[PDB]
């Protein structure tokens, strides 16, 4: 996150911490959040050989008993995921075991309301990605108010459609999602309306979500299969 503030710890107990892992690569990081006991919501682009799952964390660095760290069974990658275009970059992952519920755990109600658009033009979103172009991720959960823009504001992404994305924040401003936050939920007035999906390398926003309305049908077949 750019242009944040750390979060109060645990004020976001559905925010998961991903570390994926792969064959021949490091392990990366990424943002999701919990929807179900069992079911993680996260971008698809984030997906890898396996996933672990960091429940209740705040400051990544130092677990403490608020952790669950969860294994995930299996990914449920759209598909439909284009890795050319990135579209339909969304993704569930099934955890082995339902999470305990905690002050500090605890889902995010969804699906909530009933708009086929998301309401009000500042929203919110949060993550434990880098905080700058040559910063490093987040040690603590950071969350910054984004502006809801009209989709002309992200024509440069060619790539972009309004009806599967969100434009989300302000180019007058530098306040962003970045690399790290993807598969964070943005919320307007509480609810999930997208996810964190990508942006420009040099971090001048807005920055592109999935639309999570479009994938309401998609997303209950999966947790009903399931
Ligand atoms: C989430 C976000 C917000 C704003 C800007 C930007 S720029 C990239 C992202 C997220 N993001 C990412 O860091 N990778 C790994 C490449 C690492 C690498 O090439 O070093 C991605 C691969 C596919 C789609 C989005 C990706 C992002
Ligand atoms: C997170 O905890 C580590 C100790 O493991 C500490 O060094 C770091 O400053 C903490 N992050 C912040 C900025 O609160
Ligand atoms: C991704 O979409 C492009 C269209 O821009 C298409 O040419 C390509 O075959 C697609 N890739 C996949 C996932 O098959
Ligand atoms: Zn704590």
């Amino acid at each position: 996150i750019i242009g944040g503030t750390e979060c109060k710890p645990h004020s976001r107990p559905y925010m998961a911490y991903l570390e994926i892992v792969t064959s021949n690569g490091p392990s990366k990081f990424c943002g999701g959040f919990l929807i179900r006991r069992n079911f993680v919501l996260t971008a698809a682009h984030c997906a890898g050989r396996s996933i672990t799952v960091t429940l209740g964390a705040h400051n990544i660095t130092e677990e403490e008993d608020t952790w669950q760290k969860l294994e995930v069974i299996k990914q449920f990658r759209h598909p439909k995921y284009n890795t050319s275009t990135l579209h339909h970059d969304i993704m569930l992952l099934k955890l082995k075991e339902k999470a305990s519920l905690t002050l500090a755990v605890g889902t995010l109600p969804f699906p909530s309301q009933k708009n086929f658009v998301p309401p009000g033009r500042m929203c919110r979103v949060a993550g434990w990605g880098r905080t700058g172009v040559l910063k490093p991720g987040s040690d603590t959960l950071q969350e910054v108010k984004l502006r809801l823009m009209d989709p002309q504001a992200c024509s440069h992404f060619r790539d972009f459609d309004h009806n599967l994305q969100l434009c989300v924040g302000n180019p007058r401003k530098t306040k962003s999602a970045f690399k790290g936050d993807s598969g964070g939920p943005l919320l307007c007035a509480g609810a999930a309306q997208g996810i964190v999906s990508y942006g420009r390398s040099d971090a001048k926003p807005p920055a592109v979500f999935t639309r999570i309305s479009h994938y309401q049908p998609w997303i209950n077949q999966i947790l009903q299969a399931n």
